[PDB]
This record gives C-alpha cells, sequence and structure tokens, in this order.
C-alpha cells in the first residue's frame, strides 16, 4: 500500500492530462480519481515496463501519451501515486439514453447466446469494481476511453489481463456499437 500525501507530490507531470484529482474533461484520457489502489498500482506497472523506450514488445501497456514518464520511479512511487489518486473523489458522467438503454441491457445481461458474460459479476452494478480482487471501476468513466479499452482488448492491442485472460475474452464478442453502448452507460453509472 501506498502513502497517499506521499504520492500527491510525484503527480506534477500528470496533471496537464488527468487532472491535479485525476478529473480531468479530456474525453480520451481516462480518470484515475477514486480507481481502485491495486487496480492503477498494476496498471503504473504495466505501463511502465510496455511504454518505456526500447520496451520488448508485447510486454506490460504501451501508452503512446506516456513514453518514459513513469522510468524514473521506483515500485514505492508507484504505490503512493496509486494511493494518491484512489483516494480522489470520483465524478459521473453522461449517459445519452439512446446508447445507454443497450448498454444496460448488455452490461447486466452480456451476450448469453455467444457466451459474452455480464460486466456487473466483476465490475459490479454500479460499476465500482471490486479492488480487492483488482477489478477495476468502470463507473462515471469518460466514454472514449472505455469505447477504445473494449476495442483494443478485442483487437490484440492490450494484452496486459494475461495473469486472469478475461478481458480479451470478453471484448471478443463486442460490435462496435455494442462498445459505443457500452461506454455510454458506463459513462452515467452510480
Ligand atoms: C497526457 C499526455 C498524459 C500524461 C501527462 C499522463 N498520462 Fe496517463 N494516460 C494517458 C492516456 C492517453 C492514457 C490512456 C491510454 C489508452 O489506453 O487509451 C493514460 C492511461 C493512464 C493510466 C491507466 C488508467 C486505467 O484506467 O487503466 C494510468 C494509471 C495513468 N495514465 C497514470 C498516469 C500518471 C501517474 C501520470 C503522471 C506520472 C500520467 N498518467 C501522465 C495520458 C497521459
Ligand atoms: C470478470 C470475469 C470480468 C468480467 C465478466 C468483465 N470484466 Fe472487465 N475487467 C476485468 C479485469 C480483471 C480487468 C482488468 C485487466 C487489467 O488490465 O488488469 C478488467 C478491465 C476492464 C476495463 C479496463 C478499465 C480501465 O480503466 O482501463 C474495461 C473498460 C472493462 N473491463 C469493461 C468490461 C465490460 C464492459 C464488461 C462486460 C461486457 C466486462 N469488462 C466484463 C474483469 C471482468
Amino acid at each position: 500500500a501506498g502513502d497517499a500525501e506521499a504520492g500527491q507530490g510525484k503527480v506534477a507531470v500528470c496533471g496537464a492530462c488527468h487532472g491535479v484529482d485525476g478529473n480531468s474533461p479530456a474525453p480520451n484520457f481516462p480518470k484515475l480519481a477514486g480507481q481502485g489502489e491495486r487496480y492503477l498500482l498494476k496498471q503504473l506497472q504495466d505501463i511502465k515496463a510496455g511504454s518505456t523506450p526500447g520496451a520488448p514488445e508485447g510486454v506490460g501497456r504501451k501508452v503512446l501519451e506516456m513514453t518514459g514518464m513513469l522510468d524514473p520511479l521506483s515500485d514505492q512511487d508507484l504505490e503512493d501515486i496509486a494511493a494518491y489518486f484512489s483516494s480522489q473523489k470520483g465524478s459521473v458522467g453522461y449517459a445519452d439514453p439512446a446508447l445507454a438503454k443497450q448498454g444496460e441491457k448488455l452490461f447486466r445481461g452480456g451476450k448469453l447466446d455467444q457466451g459474452m458474460p455480464a460486466c456487473t459479476g466483476c465490475h459490479a452494478p454500479n460499476g465500482v469494481g471490486n479492488d480487492l480482487a483488482g477489478f477495476p471501476k468502470l463507473g462515471g468513466q469518460h466514454a472514449a476511453y472505455t469505447a477504445k479499452q473494449l476495442t483494443d482488448f478485442r483487437e490484440g492491442n492490450r494484452t496486459n489481463d494475461g495473469d486472469t485472460m478475461i478481458m480479451r475474452g470478453v471484448a471478443a464478442k463486442l460490435s462496435n456499437k455494442d462498445i459505443e453502448a457500452l461506454s455510454s452507460y458506463i459513462q452515467g453509472l452510480h
């Protein structure tokens, strides 16, 4: 576990994009505020490994917008940063019913015809996740971000679910329309 107060001092470069408290309105930059600490730590570690210049291909999580950024930070610094954002208050955004009605049916019901589970079992009915398990909070996340993650899991661009193999398999059954719908619903969910 990290020291949130210490992490508050280690995130100046992050602020422009993620916001000082981890809530920015920038739709492609994920909100970090109130995310589970274990999840954030894993992602920081994975992003650090996959985004360093010369990283071996397919390792970790390669975030182009964060190349080299986490390189000077030690493990404990990443924990402190995770603790800092997890301690912040998340926000909720807009769920357009034209999309979010179908998004809700998918989120709660899955696509059992295609063997795809509902999302609620791991990410909770209100999208708060399960951080003791490391299942991320989704509720309130920017739709464009969420949509990109589901697309990346489906297309094999995001592969840092290897410890569980879960999201690659889930996202494989989602259409572009399904992803748009889910992401809209999730943006307003709490
Ligand atoms: C804008 C140039 C950024 C700066 C500065 C930092 N981050 Fe970032 N972060 C950025 C993007 C575009 C993304 C998403 C990439 C993609 O998949 O589409 C990210 C992602 C993260 C995450 C993952 C969050 C999740 O929900 O899985 C984390 C934990 C993260 N960023 C942390 C982080 C920190 C601690 C930074 C300062 C050291 C930082 N980011 C800067 C864009 C930008
Ligand atoms: C448990 C069996 C799960 C089910 C069913 C679904 N998800 Fe999931 N999801 C799970 C884990 C273990 C992870 C973490 C992978 C990692 O990198 O450690 C996730 C992650 C996501 C994300 C990424 C969130 C982020 O902040 O980047 C998204 C957007 C997500 N999951 C969406 C999602 C949806 C919409 C699902 C139903 C169709 C769903 N997941 C099911 C575990 C599980």
